[PDB]
């Protein structure tokens, strides 16, 4: 109906983080026809442009609410895996840190033409940072807005930073300087402009939404990619919709001559779409009836989360009042006055914060990269599920109730060993994926090791003479849980998400039969057909995975509009 009788150079499957990024670059010079179908409403919520109301996103109408398969190996839970839906995606509602983990991370993809040395220059791009200049890894002009976090805890991050100096961790000035190694404390740059969120929305989709080339759809359920199996080859026509849930009509877009279906849905989406229509493995789809287009193995295998747990202390009695719990609420659940003015005066205070942006990479044992992340906040967890306790504190307004003041240390397996994966549960396209974190399942128990190993860390963080200043004894896992033994069933009982989720469309070189795509983010056995978001991230880096998509969906765009080519290799003789 908006689409009828419109023919489309790009169609855009979700308006998420690489979705944005897209729209803008390839409507930039006029000549091309983009449409973006997103399932969620537009990006207009007071919850998405503060920072700390991230608390409010999770469990909400902005988010999937997606829940995995009952987990055996996780004390028999099913893991909430949090996922925006709106435009902008998850970019409008995460934790805003700025991380692309190290060159290592990059070279380790062992894929032709995206190499660290590959990747570097298309980070640069989409970089304005605040705190750093333009220089070997920091470019000035770019439409993210990056910077240092407009909020800092006087006690409790200084206190956080000598007790990691204390335990001989080293000093990192910027997890995203390829020049030195990733180890170490400090602070997380983090994706707002003056202390409100720069999501991909806001930066890269709004700014352009003037262009007459480029229409943008909203309440708009993709429900499978048209693909035709005339010629002698699988071809894209275009795709299905409804713009009324469920019960909609199943609309058509179509494709000009040369038009390409970019997948955007991303890691958990984008699969599952492909599954629905016919790209995947073939036994899956003949599960649901779902004739096979293109029998890839890859599809929705490989998913990569970084899992975490937490520890939590509570301040002596003197240093009540010095928390962000206290920044943020009175000791009625009012949100506090100073915390309203700082924000709208001048963008600082308590209300810029997403509270998890210190902290440190650290090897666990001798590996070549850093095994855990550890998120500070100058907060405590109610909750030992971290993500249950953000839920709560949005919850807690106005309860007339007092959070008590202390400190949170979440650690995270940031370059994990387990894979899930993503399939059908159905045939219903609205139906929610069948969802498996695999978390804990890597064959030599690195993950529940490094989690281990990661609250021995926080333990003895939080026992330090800078530290153990504030701190009144450990609420999580508390004094009960000693033993390896308990610990590993503290973990089991308590993991939660850090909210990453990569890999699920495989990138990978000609005679990798794992990957689902190619160097060109080309699907395999399908003509017209890209993913273009965190579905096609080989293996995830260490650090938060916003940045990466970025500079992924940057360089896709150079490369659909033949500003860049990908490879590299001159012709052997
Ligand atoms: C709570 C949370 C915290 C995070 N913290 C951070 C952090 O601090 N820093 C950071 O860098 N990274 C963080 N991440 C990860 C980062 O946000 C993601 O890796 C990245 O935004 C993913 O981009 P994407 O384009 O692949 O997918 P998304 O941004 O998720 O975009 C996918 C879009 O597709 C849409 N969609 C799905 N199905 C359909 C359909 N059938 N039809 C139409 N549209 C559909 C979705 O609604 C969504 O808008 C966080 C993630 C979340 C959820
Ligand atoms: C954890 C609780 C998060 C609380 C967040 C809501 C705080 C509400 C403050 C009152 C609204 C402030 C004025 C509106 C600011 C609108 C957002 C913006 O334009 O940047
Ligand atoms: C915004 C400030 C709120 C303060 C809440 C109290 C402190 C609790 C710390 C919670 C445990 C670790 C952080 C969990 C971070 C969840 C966000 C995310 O993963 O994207």
């Amino acid at each position: 109906s908006p689409v009828a009788g419109q023919k489309y150079d790009y169609i855009l499957v979700g308006g998420g983080t690489a979705a944005c990024v897209l729209a803008n670059r390839l409507s930039a010079d006029g000549s091309k026809r983009v449409l973006v179908l997103e399932a969620g409403p537009d990006n207009t919520s007071r919850d998405v442009k503060i920072p700390a109301a991230i608390t409010r996103l999770f469990r909400s109408p902005l988010d999937w609410n997606l829940f995995s398969e009952l987990q055996e190996q996780l004390a028999e839970r099913q893991i909430y895996m949090a996922r925006g839906r709106l435009l902008g995606g998850s970019s409008a509602t995460n934790a805003t840190l700025y991380h692309r983990g190290a060159a290592g991370d990059y070279d380790a993809w062992g894929v032709e033409g995206w190499s660290s040395e590959d990747v570097l220059s298309w980070f640069v791009q989409a970089e304005t940072n605040a705190d750093f200049g333009p220089g070997a890894y920091h470019g000035s002009g770019g439409p993210m807005r990056v910077e240092n976090p407009r909020y800092t805890n006087k006690q409790l991050h200084t206190a956080f930073f000598k007790a990691a100096e204390e335990v001989g961790l080293t000093p990192n000035s910027d997890f995203n300087d390829w020049s030195h190694d990733h180890a170490g404390y400090g602070t997380f740059q983090v994706m707002q402009d003056k202390g409100t969120r720069a999501d991909m929305y806001r930066q890269y989709l709004k700014p352009v939404l003037g262009r007459r080339n480029l229409q943008v759809l909203t309440g708009a359920a993709v429900t499978k990619v048209n693909i035709d199996q005339a010629a002698g080859k699988a071809q894209a026509l275009g795709v299905e919709f409804s713009t009324d849930g469920p019960t909609g009509e199943r609309l058509s877009a179509e494709l000009a001559p040369g038009g390409e279906v970019i997948m955007c849905a991303g890691a958990v989406h984008t699969p599952f779409l492909l599954k629905h229509s016919g790209v995947g493995p073939s036994a899956e789809l003949k599960e649901f009836g779902i004739p096979v287009v293109s029998n890839l193995a890859g599809v929705g295998q490989n998913l990569q989360d970084q899992p975490a747990c937490l520890t939590a202390a509570p301040v002596k009695e003197k240093y009540d009042g010095i928390a962000i719990s206290d920044h943020i609420y009175n000791e009625k659940g009012q949100i506090r006055k100073r915390a309203i003015a700082s924000y709208l005066l001048g963008g600082r205070g308590g209300l810029t914060s997403t509270g998890c942006d210190r902290g440190a990479f650290v090897r666990t044992a001798g590996q070549a990269l850093p095994d855990l992340q550890v998120r500070f906040v100058p907060g405590m967890a109610l909750d030992p599920d971290g993500v249950s306790t953000y839920v709560r504190f949005a919850k807690f307004q106005s309860q007339g109730l007092k959070w008590p003041s202390g400190i949170t240390m979440q650690l995270i397996a940031c370059r994990p060993q387990s894979t899930g994966s993503v399939g059908l549960k159905s045939a219903d396209p609205f139906a929610p994926p069948k969802l498996s974190p695999g978390y804990l399942t890597d064959k030599d128990g690195a993950d529940l090791a490094t989690l281990r190993k990661g609250i021995h860390w926080a333990r003895d963080v939080a026992r330090s003479s800078a530290l153990s200043e504030y701190l009144d004894g450990e609420l999580f896992p508390g004094s009960g849980v000693v033993s390896d033994d308990q610990i590993d069933e503290y973990i089991r009982r308590s993991i939660h998400s850090s909210n990453a989720i990569t890999g699920t469309c495989k990138m990978g070189n000609a005679g990798d039969s794992s990957s689902v795509v190619d160097n060109q983010l080309r699907v395999h056995g399908v003509e017209g057909l890209r993913v273009v978001d965190a579905s096609v991230v080989p293996k995830i880096p260490g650090g938060q995975t916003g940045a990466p998509v970025v500079m992924i969906a940057e360089r896709a765009a150079a490369l659909l509009t033949g500003k860049a080519t990908i490879g590299a290799s001159a012709a052997a003789p």
